[PDB]
């Protein structure tokens, strides 16, 4: 399909178009990328992802067209542990992408010590962070192996939902990420990326989270996505 | 997804979201629901269907909601025969539906000699004369039809639409010259189809054939109150 759109104002249990991976599953009409005990609280050493069944025709060489697309979602994070971890992330990878062996923890079930595009919302520590301020969370644009090729200071607000909007326009190869809270608190970051130089014409779009030594929930509450091939 | 929506201006060779069943394949950036030869000509004994991977939530007994969708598409039909048969038909069956056994001939690969709705364009021998566009709700094939005109090689733009607000399923098939055909049968979809369904097409030809070419297809569905 040149064009594809789908939305989940909410995440009821009887899902069908979502490829749950890892501890991923539905509870309380939402998606827990990270595992969560019986009482709802997050556990440790948990990782999970979910993709949308239908693949998105990212781009097409035969017609020199790239997909102009938008991704709107919302996630709230919760955890007793004073400093939740590690983070959630919207990614775009090849269709057959599966959780990389040992990609848990600060890798967010995405990478392992690929070919991907991602907009991760980290909250873990890095005693060497070279593209952010470690002693403070961050939103990072991950292109291929290069993690956070551009970041923006963020804030982890326990239990509070964060409405985000990932929009990529091929007419500029401009990927914008606008995340905001309930009280107008606004966090953003843009970055020129040529989706073609890093992903196959056909990909899969979805989310990933993870927790290692420490934890937090990564409740995916709503989502919407649209992509359309544009000449050029 | 409470709302699903997709569009294929055309059908290239690299389709990742179509469940090809039977002999349906892609050729000339279109879907050859029925099979053709190396010369691209229709043949005998054959049925073919396609489905859109992503299931469509047609209604929700929970929120008691019903999906308000819409499906447009175009096809043409070629055969060296003057009485080419049997036809192509848009449908909505459960996610597991797969070409029924011995469903060749006029069964369009949609009926065995289920739960499914379908807008069929029968060209074969519902006025047992002129072709007809029929609405097949579940097992009752064609509970409402309208004479139709087969025009070899001519595209037929079709707009099947369902509205939970009146449960009216409307079909509007028109040609280049403007000739328009329409039909619309009341249908409490909840009555025959599970909440989760798949959409797609089907066609076939037994002893009389033709080419069932799906050239494009747009679909959108959104649950409502
Ligand atoms: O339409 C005029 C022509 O009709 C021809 O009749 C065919 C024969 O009686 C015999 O072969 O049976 C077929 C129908 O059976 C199969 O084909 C139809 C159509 O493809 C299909 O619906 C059915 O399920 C089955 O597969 C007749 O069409 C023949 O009499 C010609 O001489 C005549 O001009
Ligand atoms: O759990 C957060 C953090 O804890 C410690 C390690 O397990 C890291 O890999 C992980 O990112």
């Amino acid at each position: 399909q040149d064009s594809l759109s789908f939305g989940f104002p909410t995440f009821p249990s009887d899902q069908k178009n979502l490829i749950f991976q890892g501890d991923a599953q539905i509870k309380n009409n939402a998606v827990q990328l990270t595992k969560t005990d019986s009482n709802g609280n997050p556990v440790a050493s948990t990782v999970g992802r979910i993709l949308f069944s239908a693949q998105v025709h990212l781009w097409e060489k035969s017609s020199s067209r790239v997909a102009n697309f938008q991704s709107q979602f919302s996630f709230s994070l919760k955890s007793p542990l004073s400093n939740g971890a590690d983070g959630i992330a919207f990614f775009i990878a090849p269709p057959d992408t599966t959780i990389p062996s040992g990609s848990g923890g600060g890798l967010l079930g995405l990478f392992a010590p690929n070919q991907v595009i991602a907009v991760e919302f980290d909250t873990f520590y890095a005693q060497d962070s070279n593209t952010w301020d470690p002693n403070y969370p961050h939103i990072g644009i991950d292109v291929n192996s290069i993690r956070s090729v551009k970041t923006v200071k963020w804030d982890r607000r326990d239990g509070q939902s964060l409405n985000v909007l990932v929009t990529f326009n091929p007419s500029t190869r401009n990927l914008d990420v606008v995340a905001t809270y309930s009280d107008g608190t606004r966090y953003e970051v843009s970055y020129e990326v040529d989706v073609r130089s890093v992903l196959p014409e056909w990909v899969r779009v979805g989310f990933s989270a993870a927790s290692g030594e420490q934890y937090q929930t990564h409740t995916l509450e709503s989502w919407s996505f649209t992509s359309t091939l544009l000449y050029t």
